[PDB]
């Protein structure tokens, strides 16, 4: 019992965090295979961040002038390459410490844990989400970026983030290890707005469903409801419409607490017409949703 | 920018993380060196559980009736003895992967990353407080008995807890690393009830501090107090009473924030009196109190 925002262990991904120097740019690479990829803007100097040419830029970037360094060992750097806004450095050795992984760009409202590195050293390790707006509300300095995203699948991390920059706003874009901006951002210094952050519907339910099953369950009510009435009062909140789909997600929670989605739907429609009044559900004394309905499967079954 | 409920990165501890079944009984074990530790109540048939005689049940145990396996590798174990609530199974084999570490007993209010496992096997790790009851609210399922919590200076895991119990009430007790349990709790299956869980006082305040640092400060107002003003508040919402000490722990947070303790806790003391009004504060609606001043620091300042 208890319920808590849980991260993967974070070894798999610490055997691949290294250190990438060009010019006076420091920040993390990731390490797989004979190949380090890291942001991009590793070849910016502060000065160039207005509107760098990146092409024009990496022309002036010899294999020698990426400084690759793991741990306290140095990495030869016998390629480079640019695809999208990451840095493919061909490295002459194969990481040893290489799980297996896989890369896969995540849909908005996945969650994933963040091992947040600098100078390729590991700090911590917290659980994100997507936003729908493609932002993550992270914990990142200055030294940060090329810090990853990841879920593991029982031996196999999926990678799916990669840090780049910090909005205006304090909150943070990045990419998939193919280097594509999650969102409309871009790896430049200017002004980008993140549009409407909405509440991630099914997740919210499935965090519900989680207290529920964890004894906090003050707020099941009386109701139900349909798709359609609920989604009315969704967008009022600026939560994310439900779709048969999460409903489908959602089934094996339902099935578990032998509560119908449609009913926690009308808890959850409660909750935003009347606030919490002063109570908390798994000690929080907001709506959560940043666990996806896998994650309290996940937590509430004891995977690993 | 961005704070996050940050755990340390779990490496060095899931390379510690061992399987050790004794009868029909598994759960988790830690492998420091040439020992496997983990809670006696692995000796336990569910029907000892009610009052266990612990010497009378180990007198029917011998090496050959402790199987520890490390991933899907037997260790062969040498020796056994009980330190209190943990038994020591010495193996023939020195763990290759032991970090440097040192077992210490921390306070309540001190925090802590726990990696929960099942089988030996990592599921994920979250960041705790030893609760001023001496409790932790955790994430544990039937086998997560064993893991551990730590905190990691530079390369260095001091190893501060052993998961042994949930109470009736689904909150979390357990040991040091020498079996000492943290609180007035037994591993034995009876009524324990939990003391008054009080806000860590200290905490909070490093919180308020994070928030200011990051941009979030509607809550700063226009008044101080004194601490004997500020306790007669923090005694009426069972928060902890603040001493000097506390005081000058956070001494760093207000020089770099150059607001006065004493300011801080007159903020503090009005959202106690006055509540949050719907407002939120780096995320939460609440007052979060498992941030150290020491937490607040790492992460608002990179440490690796
Ligand atoms: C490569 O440079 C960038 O990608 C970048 C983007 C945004 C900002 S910020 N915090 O001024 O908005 C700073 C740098
Ligand atoms: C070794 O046995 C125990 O330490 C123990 C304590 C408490 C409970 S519980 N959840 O019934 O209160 C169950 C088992």
């Amino acid at each position: 019992s208890g319920f808590r925002k849980m991260a993967f262990p974070s070894g798999k991904v610490e055997g691949c965090m290294v250190q990438v120097t060009c010019g006076t740019t420091t920040l993390n690479g990731l390490w797989l295979d004979d190949v380090v990829y890291c942001p991009r803007h590793v070849i910016c100097t502060s000065e160039d961040m207005l509107n760098p040419n990146y092409e024009d830029l990496l022309i002036r970037k010899s294999n020698h002038n990426f400084l690759v360094q793991a741990g306290n060992v140095q990495l030869r750097v016998i390629g480079h390459s640019m695809q999208n806004c990451v840095l493919k450095l061909k490295v002459d050795t194969a990481n040893p410490k290489t799980p297996k992984y896989k890369f896969v760009r995540i849909q908005p409202g996945q969650t994933f844990s963040v091992l947040a590195c600098y100078n390729g050293s590991p700090s911590g390790v917290y659980q994100c989400a997507m936003r729908p707006n493609f932002t993550i509300k992270g914990s990142f300095l200055n030294g940060s970026c090329g810090s990853v995203g990841f879920n593991i699948d029982y031996d196999c991390v999926s990678f799916c983030y990669m840090h780049h920059m910090e909005l205006p706003t304090g909150v943070h874009a990045g990419t998939d290890l193919e280097g594509n901006f999650y969102g409309p951002f871009v790896d430049r210094q200017t002004a980008q707005a993140a549009g409407t952050d909405t509440t991630i519907t099914v997740n919210v339910l499935a965090w519900l469903y989680a207290a529920v099953i964890n004894g906090d369950r003050w707020f099941l009510n009386r109701f139900t409801t349909t798709l359609n009435d609920f989604n009315l009062v969704a967008m009022k909140y600026n939560y994310e419409p439900l779709t048969q789909d999460h409903v489908d997600i959602l089934g094996p929670l339902s099935a578990q607490t032998g509560i119908a989605v449609l009913d926690m739907c009308a808890s959850l429609k409660e909750l935003l017409q009347n606030g919490m009044n002063g109570r908390t559900i798994l000690g929080s004394a907001l709506l959560e949703d940043e666990f996806t309905p896998f994650d309290v499967v996940r937590q509430c079954s004891g995977v690993t």
